[PDB]
């Protein structure tokens, strides 16, 4: 359980959440619990219908730029699963021998186990042996079904960026900042924050947000503190980055870690 995060969001009729320059701070997996939705990827500039049995998983350290649409009339509840570093290596360990979000249609079988772990497993309780060959299993699947490996040789110059950027959050980020901690010039670096569509000013903003979202699952509701605890200069701004990235609005979000 606390090497799985989980969360339940509520989507109303026809409804439609918009994400842009989301970053994705630990490997994620969504899903709606029933009805149809429609996810449109602008990275990849494709879209396409998912059910009750498809899963999304997000990359670690990736920037997403895509919108999910109901297409149902009823209210849908999508389930968020965030997996730890911790069991994502476990996972890497029972796995021997560029595409940042990919989807997955199950077979009923691995889309039970899921639905159990963001069921906070209250009707079975898998044991850490099974939950580890399972999820193994799993991206060890999805990663056939799609381009390169969705784990990461941890030392990946983004992860490097990245744990370096949320181990000091509110330092005024600077390219200078990243070479000098990296000990690597810029002319290599570059190459991740190119890849992903983001100039720096983006990727610092980026991660930021993922942390003030962070902050705001602990039970942090103080909207004005989360704003300088997660390194913005300001709460406007704060606001103003979170509603571009989120399309929400930061206490609006708060709000829906509520739960119905
Ligand atoms: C705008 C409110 C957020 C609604 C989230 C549910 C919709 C799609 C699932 C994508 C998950 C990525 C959102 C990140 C938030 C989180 O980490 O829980």
């Amino acid at each position: 359980k606390k090497s799985f995060q989980t969360n339940v969001y509520r989507m109303s009729k026809f409804d439609t959440y918009i994400f842009n320059n989301l970053y994705i701070n630990d490997y994620k997996m969504f899903w709606i619990d029933s009805g149809i939705a429609k996810l449109i990827d602008k990275n990849c500039l494709v879209s396409y219908e998912i059910n009750s049995s498809s899963i999304i998983l997000l990359k670690k350290n990736s920037i997403q730029r895509f919108s999910l649409t109901s297409l149902s009339d009823e209210n849908i509840n999508v389930s968020v699963i965030t997996i730890s570093d911790s069991f994502i290596r476990s996972l890497k360990s029972y796995i021997l021998g560029n595409k940042d979000l990919l989807l997955w249609n199950c077979e009923h079988n691995d889309i039970a186990v899921l639905s159990e772990v963001v069921n906070g497993f209250r009707e079975i309780n898998y044991s850490d042996e099974f939950l580890k060959v399972f999820f193994s299993g799993f991206f060890s699947k999805v990663e056939k079904k799609y381009n390169s490996i969705f784990i990461t040789d941890d030392l990946d110059a983004m992860e490097k960026i990245s744990c370096l950027v949320k181990s000091d959050i509110t330092r005024n980020w600077r390219w200078a900042d990243i070479c000098g901690e990296l000990r690597t010039n810029r002319m290599i670096l570059k190459k991740e924050l190119e890849s992903r569509g983001v100039k720096f000013r983006e990727l610092i903003n980026s991660i930021r947000i993922s942390y003030s979202i962070s902050l705001m699952k602990t039970g942090e509701f103080k909207i004005k503190q989360i704003a300088y605890q997660s390194g913005f200069a300001s709460v406007s701004y704060f606001s103003t980055v979170f509603k571009s990235t989120m399309n929400v609005a930061p206490s609006e979000y708060l709000f829906m870690l509520t739960g119905v």
